[PDB]
Protein backbone atom coordinates (compact mmCIF):
# COMPACT_ATOMS: atom_id res chain seq x y z
CA UNK A 1 0.00 0.00 0.00
CA UNK A 2 2.37 2.50 1.15
CA UNK A 3 3.71 2.80 -2.95
CA UNK A 4 1.23 5.89 -3.72
CA UNK A 5 1.98 7.18 0.04
CA UNK A 6 5.05 9.91 -0.32
CA UNK A 7 4.37 13.04 1.08
CA UNK A 8 7.50 15.32 2.13
CA UNK A 9 7.74 19.09 2.30
CA UNK A 10 10.91 20.97 2.82
CA UNK A 11 10.56 24.62 3.30
CA UNK A 12 12.77 27.49 4.68
CA UNK A 13 11.55 30.66 5.41
CA UNK A 14 10.72 33.26 8.06
CA UNK A 15 8.26 33.05 11.03
CA UNK A 16 5.94 36.00 10.44
CA UNK A 17 3.91 34.69 12.45
CA UNK A 18 4.16 34.93 16.39
CA UNK A 19 4.01 31.14 17.40
CA UNK A 20 0.69 30.05 19.34
CA UNK A 21 0.04 27.27 21.36
CA UNK A 22 -3.37 25.39 21.55
CA UNK A 23 -4.26 22.34 22.89
CA UNK A 24 -6.59 19.66 21.73
CA UNK A 25 -10.08 18.76 23.68
CA UNK A 26 -7.98 15.61 24.42
CA UNK A 27 -5.07 17.68 26.30
CA UNK A 28 -2.43 17.27 23.05
CA UNK A 29 -0.57 20.41 22.79
CA UNK A 30 0.22 21.88 19.19
CA UNK A 31 2.33 24.64 18.37
CA UNK A 32 0.73 26.97 15.36
CA UNK A 33 2.58 29.32 13.44
CA UNK A 34 2.96 30.57 9.64
CA UNK A 35 6.14 30.72 7.92
CA UNK A 36 7.05 33.48 4.66
CA UNK A 37 8.88 31.64 2.16
CA UNK A 38 10.74 33.54 -1.09
CA UNK A 39 13.11 32.01 -2.87
CA UNK A 40 14.42 31.30 -6.53
CA UNK A 41 13.62 27.78 -8.42
CA UNK A 42 14.93 25.77 -10.84
CA UNK A 43 12.22 25.36 -13.66
CA UNK A 44 12.55 23.43 -16.92
CA UNK A 45 16.39 24.41 -16.72
CA UNK A 46 14.94 28.56 -16.00
CA UNK A 47 14.52 30.69 -12.62
CA UNK A 48 10.97 30.94 -11.06
CA UNK A 49 10.36 32.90 -7.83
CA UNK A 50 8.42 31.04 -5.73
CA UNK A 51 6.15 32.87 -2.89
CA UNK A 52 4.35 31.33 -0.14
CA UNK A 53 2.84 31.98 3.29
CA UNK A 54 2.59 28.47 4.53
CA UNK A 55 1.11 27.77 7.97
CA UNK A 56 2.74 25.45 10.06
CA UNK A 57 1.85 22.80 12.91
CA UNK A 58 3.56 21.22 15.67
CA UNK A 59 1.62 18.68 16.92
CA UNK A 60 2.37 16.30 20.31
CA UNK A 61 3.96 16.86 23.96
CA UNK A 62 7.49 15.61 22.48
CA UNK A 63 7.78 17.56 19.25
CA UNK A 64 7.14 20.73 21.32
CA UNK A 65 11.02 20.39 22.13
CA UNK A 66 11.50 21.76 18.18
CA UNK A 67 9.79 25.10 19.18
CA UNK A 68 11.06 26.46 22.04
CA UNK A 69 13.24 28.84 20.77
CA UNK A 70 11.33 29.96 17.42
CA UNK A 71 10.11 34.06 17.56
CA UNK A 72 8.33 36.21 15.03
CA UNK A 73 11.39 36.30 12.33
CA UNK A 74 13.51 33.28 13.16
CA UNK A 75 14.64 32.31 9.98
CA UNK A 76 14.09 28.22 9.73
CA UNK A 77 13.98 25.05 7.56
CA UNK A 78 10.71 22.94 8.30
CA UNK A 79 10.39 19.14 7.14
CA UNK A 80 7.40 17.37 7.60
CA UNK A 81 3.79 16.33 5.89
CA UNK A 82 1.26 18.57 3.81
CA UNK A 83 -2.45 17.97 4.62
CA UNK A 84 -4.90 20.17 2.88
CA UNK A 85 -9.11 20.79 3.65
CA UNK A 86 -11.47 21.14 1.09
CA UNK A 87 -12.01 24.95 2.54
CA UNK A 88 -14.89 25.26 -0.43
CA UNK A 89 -11.80 26.70 -2.68
CA UNK A 90 -9.59 24.79 -5.28
CA UNK A 91 -6.96 23.81 -2.68
CA UNK A 92 -7.10 26.97 0.27
CA UNK A 93 -6.34 25.15 3.95
CA UNK A 94 -2.88 23.70 3.15
CA UNK A 95 -0.74 22.98 6.25
CA UNK A 96 3.20 21.78 7.36
CA UNK A 97 2.80 19.05 9.78
CA UNK A 98 6.43 19.47 11.03
CA UNK A 99 8.84 16.75 12.09
CA UNK A 100 12.02 18.64 12.23
CA UNK A 101 12.94 21.83 12.61
CA UNK A 102 16.30 23.63 11.95
CA UNK A 103 17.58 27.26 12.97
CA UNK A 104 19.36 28.60 9.87
CA UNK A 105 21.57 31.33 12.40
CA UNK A 106 22.40 28.56 14.57
CA UNK A 107 24.62 25.85 14.98
CA UNK A 108 22.17 23.26 16.79
CA UNK A 109 23.05 24.88 20.12
CA UNK A 110 19.89 26.41 22.05
CA UNK B 1 22.36 42.36 1.62
CA UNK B 2 20.99 39.40 -0.39
CA UNK B 3 19.64 36.24 1.47
CA UNK B 4 21.49 33.21 2.59
CA UNK B 5 21.00 30.19 0.66
CA UNK B 6 19.88 28.12 3.35
CA UNK B 7 16.53 30.28 3.48
CA UNK B 8 15.87 29.42 -0.37
CA UNK B 9 14.83 25.77 0.42
CA UNK B 10 11.38 24.31 -1.02
CA UNK B 11 11.29 20.93 -1.91
CA UNK B 12 8.49 18.83 -1.91
CA UNK B 13 7.96 14.74 -3.04
CA UNK B 14 4.01 13.56 -3.16
CA UNK B 15 2.39 10.52 -4.57
CA UNK B 16 -1.32 10.25 -5.46
CA UNK B 17 -4.08 9.32 -7.95
CA UNK B 18 -4.71 12.36 -10.78
CA UNK B 19 -8.21 12.92 -10.20
CA UNK B 20 -8.87 15.84 -12.70
CA UNK B 21 -7.51 15.14 -16.37
CA UNK B 22 -4.51 17.44 -17.83
CA UNK B 23 -4.76 20.14 -19.21
CA UNK B 24 -1.94 21.43 -21.62
CA UNK B 25 -2.19 24.82 -23.59
CA UNK B 26 0.43 27.57 -24.25
CA UNK B 27 0.93 31.04 -22.96
CA UNK B 28 1.27 34.20 -25.06
CA UNK B 29 4.98 33.98 -24.82
CA UNK B 30 5.60 30.96 -25.89
CA UNK B 31 5.59 29.06 -22.87
CA UNK B 32 3.86 25.45 -23.17
CA UNK B 33 1.70 24.64 -19.71
CA UNK B 34 0.40 21.17 -18.67
CA UNK B 35 -2.21 21.55 -15.36
CA UNK B 36 -4.33 18.63 -13.21
CA UNK B 37 -4.85 17.92 -9.54
CA UNK B 38 -3.13 14.81 -7.42
CA UNK B 39 -5.43 13.60 -4.98
CA UNK B 40 -3.21 12.53 -1.68
CA UNK B 41 -3.91 10.17 0.46
CA UNK B 42 -1.34 8.41 2.94
CA UNK B 43 -1.39 7.44 6.66
CA UNK B 44 0.67 9.29 9.33
CA UNK B 45 1.22 9.45 12.64
CA UNK B 46 1.77 12.82 15.34
CA UNK B 47 1.85 12.93 19.21
CA UNK B 48 1.44 8.90 18.61
CA UNK B 49 -1.69 8.89 17.18
CA UNK B 50 -2.85 7.85 14.42
CA UNK B 51 -4.44 10.46 10.94
CA UNK B 52 -4.80 10.22 7.17
CA UNK B 53 -2.97 13.09 5.39
CA UNK B 54 -5.24 13.93 2.67
CA UNK B 55 -4.78 17.09 -0.52
CA UNK B 56 -5.95 17.33 -3.76
CA UNK B 57 -2.73 19.23 -5.03
CA UNK B 58 -2.88 21.86 -7.83
CA UNK B 59 0.07 20.65 -10.26
CA UNK B 60 1.66 22.47 -13.00
CA UNK B 61 4.41 21.30 -15.44
CA UNK B 62 5.83 24.66 -17.24
CA UNK B 63 8.94 24.84 -19.84
CA UNK B 64 9.42 22.84 -22.99
CA UNK B 65 12.46 20.13 -21.16
CA UNK B 66 10.21 18.73 -18.85
CA UNK B 67 6.59 18.41 -21.03
CA UNK B 68 7.16 15.03 -22.41
CA UNK B 69 7.18 13.35 -19.00
CA UNK B 70 3.16 13.91 -18.73
CA UNK B 71 1.55 12.47 -22.48
CA UNK B 72 0.96 9.24 -21.03
CA UNK B 73 -0.90 10.83 -17.57
CA UNK B 74 -5.00 10.61 -17.56
CA UNK B 75 -6.85 10.39 -14.53
CA UNK B 76 -6.78 7.72 -12.12
CA UNK B 77 -3.09 7.44 -12.93
CA UNK B 78 -1.22 6.60 -9.67
CA UNK B 79 2.19 8.63 -10.10
CA UNK B 80 5.09 10.76 -7.97
CA UNK B 81 5.15 14.38 -8.59
CA UNK B 82 8.46 16.83 -6.92
CA UNK B 83 9.35 19.86 -7.00
CA UNK B 84 8.62 23.35 -5.09
CA UNK B 85 5.39 24.91 -4.08
CA UNK B 86 4.33 28.17 -4.88
CA UNK B 87 1.37 30.33 -3.64
CA UNK B 88 0.91 33.45 -5.28
CA UNK B 89 -2.32 35.46 -5.48
CA UNK B 90 -1.60 35.76 -9.45
CA UNK B 91 -5.12 33.88 -10.29
CA UNK B 92 -6.96 34.47 -7.08
CA UNK B 93 -6.91 33.73 -3.26
CA UNK B 94 -3.36 34.34 -1.83
CA UNK B 95 -3.95 30.20 -0.46
CA UNK B 96 -3.32 28.70 -3.79
CA UNK B 97 -1.25 26.59 -3.51
CA UNK B 98 0.39 25.07 -6.83
CA UNK B 99 3.12 22.47 -7.05
CA UNK B 100 5.43 23.12 -10.16
CA UNK B 101 6.74 19.27 -11.31
CA UNK B 102 9.99 19.38 -11.91
CA UNK B 103 10.37 15.55 -12.31
CA UNK B 104 7.14 12.95 -12.11
CA UNK B 105 7.27 9.33 -11.92
CA UNK B 106 4.69 6.15 -13.39
CA UNK B 107 4.03 4.33 -10.65
CA UNK B 108 1.71 1.79 -12.84
CA UNK B 109 2.46 2.28 -16.67
CA UNK B 110 0.83 -0.61 -18.81
CA UNK B 111 -2.03 1.39 -20.43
Amino acid sequence: PNSLMTNRLVLSGTVCRAPLRKVSPSGIPHCQFVLEHRSVQEEAGFHRQAWCQMPVIVSGHENQAITHSITVGSRITVQGFISCHKAKNGLSKMVLHAEQIELIDSVDKL
